[PDB]
C-alpha cells in the first residue's frame, strides 16, 4: 500500500502526516 507516501504526497502544499493507520491532513 502506497496510499502515507502518496496522502503525504498530493497534500504537499497542506499539512499532512501519516502513521500506519492513522492519516492527519490539513489541506
Amino acid at each position: 500500500n502506497d496510499k502515507c507516501k502518496e496522502l503525504k504526497k498530493r497534500y504537499a502544499g497542506c499539512e499532512v502526516r501519516c502513521d500506519x493507520p492513522r492519516y492527519e491532513v490539513h489541506c
